[PDB]
């Protein structure tokens, strides 16, 4: 066929062909001509260099060549990789990981030169000579070609004579071309389709192949392109071969990051632009305006349908959600229902710019800026999925941390392997010659033997050890022993999508009538009958254990000889069912021998899906244990042979598995009982289908579709007729009645389900439904009629009982004719055996044995930590085994296939016990680095400042770092028939890359290395962050007392006091803390993770106290102070120092005023104190000065001075503008590094310096009295300065990660953790990634860690916080509460009234704002919800209201100042909305009638009654007061229509009229606008409509409140017959309650109200309100109740009130001046918050007006007054805010009775959210409540 044909749609004659291997092999048979290159090069080594290629896909399809060739051929062409290049920090770092190449170089620019950088900073010279290059998408691309012209430079230089080039079809060629001949290069261009070279992914590029000119007089790139489209061979295998199964430790792993970065957490655009063009598609297509994937609501709101990734759906925009619904609504109405059709969409593309339903195998281009959409799974395309569509093996593949960004990065910008392979083969076989052969064979072989015979003899004598003891032989017959397995299975497989391979899922459902679990947090659009779970659950963990212990690992088939099969037929030709052919009974009775003879199978692994199952592999055949929960059995399936067209006979009936075995429930053994084939003959039955039942809207109609699927009618029941002895044939007895489940699911929503019958008593339900083949057209699709409806697996087949022909889909009809099919006749078979099978293993068990023949330098070799000993067949063995000698296999490149074919023998090993406790040596040699296990990093240097990197270090330590052992060394040798493989670690490797990181102190303490090893490590899944708790400091005795101070110290301060004297004097305690540094190596499969470590242990004396303002923290450290005074317990020193008994503080600036003057009010003058402000104290100071001073206190501002850096640079000899920095970062700190390596040697030498810094001399004691405050550039002074004992006090603790509490541990001392950059948040990793080397930005991404070695210094960081950590925070007062609830006035509490309805009737909550265009669009936005002025949403709006009455308070040029005559301006205003709205519906129906008359220019509808037009039949329908129209509603309508145009006929042109068109031109553009315009007329109808009716609503309202002859004349418009009564919410309907109760359960009024309404609206005139009452008119009533309160406590006590909104806030504080109660608003000045807080609290003003979320002591403030509920949207956050500020005035310190007074309104939103957070608040955290007692006092 034609190549265009052949891969519009898949051949069905190309095998199927998935494996990249087999690819390449196909491609080097095609061509027999490429040995040529092996002679020309004759032993040479071909040269390759790639340069922006992304992923080297190149030399994957190179080496891949190799291997080919030499399969056929017996010829071995090798290949060095000269350079690549590479710019990207984390493609580099994959580069590396996964290839290795030798020399990788930064940027090609530079690569014109002698020498450029390599990616380390190594700054190599360049190589010189290639033999084949190949550039890639990045650098094709002055000022633009920076990168090709600069490549050009190298190629001209050196002239390969092969060049390649890769990229999109819009490219400039010519151009390309032009400057190829500007260097006497021939190049021609030419463009290929990946889905033309075996793969089925859809990308066209652009290549052209390079050589240099006058070659000879052919041109060589034309002869190249003929021969590179030879090479073509069509896709032939789905892309679902391509794709990783849904539930896979790589993939559960990517939905779940899904859902946990959705568990931490706005973003609002606006899609109108496309949205018109969405609804137009719906309305062109006939589709509906229905959403049946998920209904959607808003930016986050949908819902899927349970297994579709649903947090993935919450987190995209509503232009790709809604596509989605097209794109399936657009496959419906095909006959195709989407999520059972295996196929990909690319929905990021807009609407109309594909065809879509494209041939479902295929896949579209997946750019890099691609939003893909598998349809089967539900969810995104994986990346690691995204990289096997380009060819490339994803299996061996090292990935460490990448996003789904950055890797469909490398994914899009990538080389198909097949055809990159085809151009490289061409390309090296066309210009094969012009090659510069080296042509000495016999030199070359020597070397290469030399190379072999080293490593041999290298491998060998890795091993040390082996002397330990073997131990007990293991029997691979472990069948070691009923039912209660088989119900361990069921209550341990899987219950909810979402759970994988080793979930939990809380609060699972099943269902009735089908038996489907799924967890209640993710279930319910495909809702269906649930009830709760019965069953208890076992870890999938322990049962599998148990599982494990009753399987064998090697089995093989007993019977089935020859010719007994050719009896198994004779019997079935007796009965009844008959043989259809001999053909095909050959066909499949030969493959089946070669399958059962000469294979054992071999254990691989355990499926933990709905239902376990194990899988057993052989040469040609697979073996599984179903292990169903009704009838477990054994299924035999036979692979057809590889080499097979895709439409092959033999392949199609080696489809279904061939053989099964009913497990026997009564026998213990799993392996047992009968052998039951299935034969293959088909048979031809007919069947008569019988529709019965209620008619139901079909599967079109339910999702809506307006098409002849508008409505449409199908049976709930079918009836099924066979006939009798056509029945008896089959097994199952499969005639009755089938029952539908709508709501259950499946494909079309089909899942009939069988009657109970009779005598089908005890046996699985049987369902009937129909199963698509997730690939083909629709007409393949067919009904099912199985015994099973669980989400299968690509490759796994549904056990089926008889299929239904294909033509049936549905219909209402009675009964009809429909051909059915069944062709596996199972018959049975005793003569099939299935059977099990001097196996050693040296366990070590001996902790010690191998501690004690450990030896230091013994880094070379490897501690052999097992040994294994097999028999195996050497016939029909494979190649991982060596005949003879240890064969290494290298395990980052080989380890996953290696360990998945030894699994057989590793599942059957003991777990290492005797290793998880470390012992090993002690008091080792310290500082003592192997430079071997662990290279010293190059030291950084720094010169608008750039992180340079020192060039001679770094080549050495990138050759380190190529050349370091391999923690973990696997081998193996198959001898004599017996195969020999060991394991073993290298421990001491592992120790000493422990001791490197762990930086040398002067310390005299010896550390100690050991090593642990923990077997059944499993990789883990996210959890949320581990919050840090902070101990209490009660339970232990009180210090005396001080003795000093004339106060007291209130008994918890007493308590914490004597924990820090405790410290600074440390009885016993030879060392406080061990600082543990810990290195790990995994073996993933396996399982092991052995970690060494090295431990310091160090002792130092002090903490931190981390408490909070209004605790006397300054109290408690003078006492500290005052105790340990005169008494020198430090005892080192420096032997050169100025070390003096003083104690330092730092503060920050505007608390330093403040230490002192508590000396003086507490004891003072017992010692002398000096506090120093400004620099000019320093100066003013010398060193005898400052001597015999006691305590010194220093502002934070002294560091960040520069005069102070200026007098440290000249103490410290070093060049005056050295140490002269203005941003702090790490520059800056080694100009400290340096700075203070010199210090020591200055103060070395040699008083009564005038100026000294800080930084020279030592303390008795520092103390940080902030730690969160200190800059970041001022951070660093505070750690270095040195003193006895270290203290942090601080009222927050930044104790939030590990990054937050090792800068506490470093001012400490101690080391608890070392760097890595990739632990932090995401947020703080950027701010730390700005300053990093380009080199260290790669190094980054090079080594990842286990998610264990985070938590064990999680741990660590804990152990450091149960130390020197402490934090007191246990009812301290009387908390008592005082609900005051509100009476209300109706004189505002009607004006409240009208709001909460109003808003109903406008049905608007919150305000959106987000971008419009349509000028006209936009407005009547702005416009619509303008009522809901000077607020946010309707629940803050109403609160507002109901603390105070006003139409809007941001605008203050008109006040209202009463309650009457704010109504005044409600009824104005409201009536301005009203004018407003029918002028916009003005101009509206202007602009309706131009564009009507735009189509009367052009001339009727080409026809008299061409169409129903929208706008013309909403006119003459809302012309009329007839129907579907308020009482009063409509009748100004026609006033407001008519003035315009009159009667419906004609009045086609306006009687106003400035523009008739906005308006290029299709005719159908503005016919369907105009569509939409009567669309948008309809809505500006329910606004007038819910206008006016709210109007009458409140002005009948206002006229009881009135209370006049009006009102009782309007009261006695009863209109019910009747003259205590009810109105209605909605409008003036009043009723009486009597009957219009039953009005409102009925749900309509007695009038012509018009629309619906609720029995909860209706109210009681007499209860609207009694007038003048009280006075509410000055104020709002919470306003004068907040009078009458305050002015009802004592004046001595204090007040803060906390106004949860800063707009009620204005009015609160003006009116608070009515009350005259002098207070502070906490505003009216930015920064003198301070002098805000000073005031009031140093002795004035009582009251404190409160912001609630705008540290201070608030000590003096006693009563609480909250003024009404906060609004907020967690109970979380809730909580926070209500215990915090409750916190805020009764924290500690305080010696009062703290009040928390309430002011709600009893019928108000108010208490409708205060019931809302009681009834909730207790459930949660069993929050304390407080007593609640009536506030009587004064
Ligand atoms: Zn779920
Ligand atoms: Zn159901
Ligand atoms: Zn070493
Ligand atoms: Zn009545
Ligand atoms: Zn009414």
């Amino acid at each position: 066929l034609d190549i265009k044909a052949a891969v519009r749609n898949m051949s069905d004659d190309l095998p199927p062909i998935s494996d990249i291997e087999a690819m390449f092999d196909h491609l080097v048979s095609r061509i027999p001509d490429i040995v040529e290159l092996v002679r020309q090069l004759n032993g040479r080594k071909l040269r390759v260099a790639t340069m922006c290629s992304g992923t080297e896909s190149p030399l994957l399809a190179l080496n891949m060549i190799a291997k080919a060739i030499k399969a056929q051929h017996g010829l071995t062409l090798a290949f060095e990789h000269v350079f690549s290049c590479e710019i990207e920090p984390f493609k580099q770092a994959y580069i590396e990981r996964n290839f290795t190449p030798p020399i990788l170089f930064r940027d090609v620019t530079e690569l014109g030169k002698k020498r450029a950088h390599t990616a380390y900073g190594s700054m190599v010279d360049v190589p010189g000579d290639v033999d084949i290059l190949i550039a890639g998408t990045s650098c094709v691309d002055g000022e633009s070609g920076r990168t090709f012209r600069g490549m050009l430079q190298w190629v001209k230089k050196h002239q390969p004579p092969i060049v390649i080039l890769e990229n999109v079809c819009n490219a400039p060629w010519d151009k390309v071309v032009e400057y190829f001949g500007q260097i006497d290069y021939d190049a021609q261009y030419t463009r290929l389709d990946t889905k033309e070279f075996y793969i089925p992914h859809t990308r066209t590029r652009v290549y052209l192949f390079a050589t240099p000119s006058s070659s000879e007089s052919d041109d060589l790139p034309e002869k190249w392109a003929q021969t590179v489209k030879d090479l073509r061979r069509p896709w032939s295998s789905p892309f679902e071969a391509f794709l990783l199964h849904t539930d896979d430790p790589n993939i559960h792993r990517a939905r779940l990051e899904l859902a946990s970065a959705r568990a931490q957490t706005r973003k609002t655009t606006d899609w109108n632009r496309c949205e018109s063009r969405h609804q137009r598609a719906r309305q062109d297509e006939a589709l509906g305006l229905l959403r049946p994937l998920t209904s959607w609501q808003e930016a986050g709101v949908c819902k899927g349908l349970d297994w579709t990734w649903n947090d993935w759906l919450l987190a995209q925009t509503e232009r790709v959600v809604d596509l989605l619904e097209i794109s399936t609504l657009r496959m419906a109405k095909d006959g195709i229902d989407s999520g059972f059709k295996a196929c990909i969409w690319n929905v990021s593309q807009n609407v109309d710019r594909q065809t879509g339903s494209s041939k479902t195998a295929l896949a579209p281009c997946l750019t890099p800026n691609m939003i893909p959409w598998v349809t089967i799974r539900g969810g995104p395309v994986t990346g690691r999925e995204a990289l096997a569509l380009q060819g490339i093996p994803v299996r061996e593949l090292l990935l460490t941390s990448e996003n789904e960004d950055q890797l469909a990065d490398l994914a899009g910008n990538a080389m198909t392997t097949t055809v990159v392979g085809s151009a490289m083969i061409a390309a090296l076989k066309v210009a094969c010659h012009k090659i510069t052969e080296g042509a000495n064979p016999e030199k070359e072989a020597a070397l290469i033997l030399e190379k072999e015979a080293v490593d041999d003899e290298q491998v060998a004598n890795r091993i040390i050890g082996e002397d330990y003891l073997e131990h007990h032989d293991l029997d691979l017959a472990k069948v070691t022993k009923l039912s209660e397995i088989l119900d361990l299975a069921c209550r341990s497989s899987r219950h909810c999508q979402c759970e994988g391979q080793s979930g939990t899922a809380p609060n699972i459902l099943e269902c009735q009538e089908c038996s489907y679990r799924a967890c209640k947090s993710c279930g319910g659009r495909p809702e269906h009958v649930y009830a709760p779970c019965a069953n208890q659950r076992v870890e999938p963990a322990e049962f599998e254990k148990r599982f494990k212990g009753l399987l064998p690992m090697r089995v093989r088939i007993a019977g089935l000889t020859d010719q007994c099969l050719n009896a198994v037929r004779k019997a079935a030709e007796k009965s009844n069912k008959g043989s259809v052919n001999d053909n095909d009974w050959q066909l499949w009775s030969t493959a089946l021998l070669e399958g059962i003879h000469d294979a054992e199978f071999r254990f691989r692994y355990l499926k933990r899906q709905s239902t376990w199952t194990a899988v057993y592999e052989a040469r040609r055949a697979m073996l599984s244990l179903v292990l169903r929960n009704q009838i477990p059995e054994w299924r035999l399936t036979i692979k057809a042979p590889a080499s097979e067209p895709n439409n092959s006979q033999l392949r199609a009936l080696l489809l279904h598995p061939v053989a099964r075995l009913q497990i026997d429930i009564a026998g213990q053994d799993v392996l047992c009982g009968p052998w039951e084939l299935c034969i293959p003959s088909m048979k031809t039955i007919d069947i008569e289908i019988t529709g019965k039942g209620e008619l139901l809207p079909s599967w079109q109609a339910s999702l809506g579709l307006q098409g002849p699927f508008a409505n449409t009618t199908r049976w709930s029941e079918v009836e099924i007729s066979l006939q009798a002895e056509d029945e008896n044939t089959l097994d199952r007895k499969l005639s009755g009645t089938y029952q539908l489940l709508p709501r259950c699911g499946q494909a079309m929503s089909s899942l009939h389900k069988k009657r109970p019958d009779l005598s089908d008593d005890g046996l699985p339900q049987l369902y009937f439904f129909l199963d698509p083949t997730r690939c083909g057209e629709s007409r393949e699709d067919r009904y099912v009629f199985s015994t099973s409806t669980e989400r299968l697996d690509y490759g796994t087949e549904r056990p089926v009982i008889a299929r239904l022909d294909s033509h049936w889909r549905e219909g209402n009809e009675k009964q009809r004719k429909v051909k059915l099919d069944v062709s596996g006749a199972w018959v049975k078979c005793p003569e099939a055996h299935l059977t099990a099978i001097r196996a050693t293993f040296a366990i070590p068990s001996s902790a010690s044995a191998i501690s004690a023949s450990l030896t230091t330098e013994g880094c070379s070799h490897a501690m052999a930590l097992l040994s294994c000993r097999v028999p195996l067949d050497p016939t029909h063995s494979e190649s991982m085994w060596r005949r003879g000698a240890w064969a290494e296999i290298d395990l980052s490149h080989q380890g996953n296939t290696t360990f998945a074919n030894l699994a057989w023998i590793t599942e059957r090993l003991p777990p290492l016990d005797g290793l998880k406790n470390w012992a090993h040596i002690a008091d080792d040699v310290s500082e003592h680095v192997c430079e071997r296990c662990a290279p010293r990093p190059p030291k950084i240097h720094w010169i608008t400042i750039i992180a340079f990197e020192d060039k001679l270090e770094a080549g050495q330590y990138e050759h380190a770092l190529k050349h370091r052992p391999s923690p973990f060394v696997v081998q193996l040798r198959l001898d004599q028939d017996i195969g020999s493989f060991r394991i073993g670690l290298n421990i001491v490797s592992l120790a000493h890359r422990a001791l490197s990181r762990l930086p040398p102190t002067t310390s005299e303490h010896k550390i100690s290395l050991s090593w642990r090893l923990t077997p059944g490590h499993v990789t883990e899944s996210p959890q949320p962050r581990r919050v840090f708790i902070l101990p209490s400091n009660k339970q232990d005795p009180e210090n005396s007392q001080p003795e000093a101070f004339k106060l007291p110290l209130r008994k918890e301060q007493l308590r914490s006091l004597w924990w820090m004297l405790e410290q600074e004097k440390a009885t016993g305690k030879t060392h406080t803390f061990v600082e543990e540094e810990i290195s790990e190596s995994l073996l993933p499969a396996v399982g092991w993770r052995a970690e060494g470590k090295a431990e310091r242990p160090v002792m130092v004396r002090g903490g931190v106290i981390a408490d909070q303002v209004g605790y006397g923290k300054t109290v408690i450290s003078i006492a500290l102070v005052a105790q340990t005074l005169s008494l020198p317990a430090p005892e080192p020193a420096t032997p050169g120092l100025i070390d003096l008994k003083a104690t330092l503080i730092v503060v920050p600036g505007h608390l330093s005023k403040q230490w002192p003057n508590e000396i003086a009010r507490f004891t003072g003058s017992m010692f002398k104190v000096i506090v120093i402000q400004g620099m000019k104290d320093l100066q003013e100071k010398t060193i005898a000065e400052l001597g015999k001073a006691d305590i010194i206190v220093m502002a934070s501002e002294i560091f960040e001075s520069d005069v102070y850096w200026s007098r440290l640079e000249y103490l410290s000899a070093q060049p005056r503008e050295w140490l002269h920095d203005t941003q702090g970062g790490r520059f800056f700190c080694d100009r400290l590094d340096a700075a203070m390596e010199s210090l020591v040697s200055q103060t070395k030498i040699l008083k009564l310096l005038p100026n000294p810094v800080l930084h020279m001399f030592r303390f008795r004691r520092v103390i940080a009295d902030e730690f969160t405050y200190l800059q970041k550039k001022s951070l660093a002074a505070v750690l270095r300065l040195s003193s006895s004992y270290r203290w942090i006090l601080s009222g927050t603790p930044p104790v939030s990660d590990f990054a937050a509490i090792r800068s506490i541990a470093t001012f400490m001392g101690i080391h608890l953790g070392v760097e890595d950059d990739g632990e932090g948040d995401v947020q703080y990793q950027k701010a730390r990634a700005k300053d990093q080397t380009q080199a260290e930005k790669f190094h980054a991404f090079r080594e990842v860690h286990s998610r264990a070695w985070h938590n064990r210094r999680d741990e660590l960081a804990q152990e450091f916080l149960n130390v020197f950590v402490r934090q007191n925070i246990i009812e301290d007062i009387p908390t008592v509460e005082h609900i005051h609830t509100f009476k209300l006035p109706a004189s505002e509490g009607a004006v409240y009234l009208e709001l909460e309805h109003h808003l109903q009737a406008l049905e608007m909550q919150a305000r959106k704002e987000t971008k419009f265009k349509n000028v006209s669009q936009g407005d009547r936005n702005a416009r619509l919800e303008e009522a809901l002025s000077d607020s946010k949403t309707a629940e803050e709006a109403l609160l507002k209201r109901c603390c105070h009455f006003t139409l809007d308070l941001s605008d203050k040029t008109q006040d209202a100042k009463s309650a009457q005559e704010a109504c005044d301006h409600i009824t104005s205003a409201r009536a301005r909305q009203l004018l407003a709205c029918q002028e916009d519906l003005s101009r509206s129906v202007n602009q309706a009638i131009a564009l009507h008359g735009w189509i009367k220019k052009k001339g009727g509808f080409s026809k008299n009654d061409d169409e129903r037009q929208p706008f013309a039949e909403w006119i003459a329908f809302s012309s009329n007061i007839s129907k579907h129209q308020g009482d009063i509603e409509a009748a100004r309508i026609l006033l407001k229509v008519i003035e315009k145009c009159g009667v419906k006929d004609g009045n086609i042109p306006p009687s106003p009229s400035d523009k008739q068109s906005p308006s290029g031109a299709k005719m159908d553009d503005v016919k369907w606008q105009l569509r939409e315009q009567t669309h948008l007329l309809r809505k500006l109808v329910k606004e007038l409509v819910a206008r006016v009716r709210s109007l009458r609503f409140f002005e009948v309202v206002r006229k009881i409140q009135k209370g006049k002859s009006d009102a009782q004349i309007v009261l006695e418009s009863s209109e019910c017959g009747h003259k205590e009564m009810a109105i209605l919410s909605c409008c003036g309907h009043v009723a009486c309650h009597k009957c219009m109760r039953k009005a409102a359960a009925s749900q309509r009024c007695v009038k012509s109200c018009q629309a619906a309404v609720r029995p909860t609206n209706i109210v009681k005139v007499s209860s609207l309100g009694v007038e003048g009452e009280l006075s509410s008119g000055r104020y709002g009533a919470k306003l004068e109740h907040l009078v009458n309160l305050i002015h009802s406590i004592p004046k001595n006590e204090r007040v803060l009130v906390f106004l949860q909104w800063e707009d009620l806030a204005g009015k609160v504080s003006e009116a608070l001046s009515a009350g005259r109660i002098p207070h502070v608003t906490l505003s009216g000045s930015a920064k003198s918050r301070a002098n805000t807080l000073d005031r009031f609290q140093s002795t004035s003003a009582r009251v404190l007006l409160l912001k609630m979320n705008d540290g201070s002591n608030l000590t003096t403030a006693n009563h609480a007054v909250f003024l009404g509920p906060l609004f907020t949207n967690s109970l979380f956050n809730y909580r926070a805010v209500e215990t915090q500020a409750i916190g805020r005035v009764r924290r500690y310190g305080q010696q009062k009775k703290v009040h928390i007074h309430r002011l709600l309104a009893l019928d108000t939103i108010d208490m409708t959210i205060f019931n809302a957070r009681r009834t909730e608040l207790k459930e949660k955290t069993d929050w304390e409540e407080i007593p609640q007692e009536e506030y009587k006092g004064r």
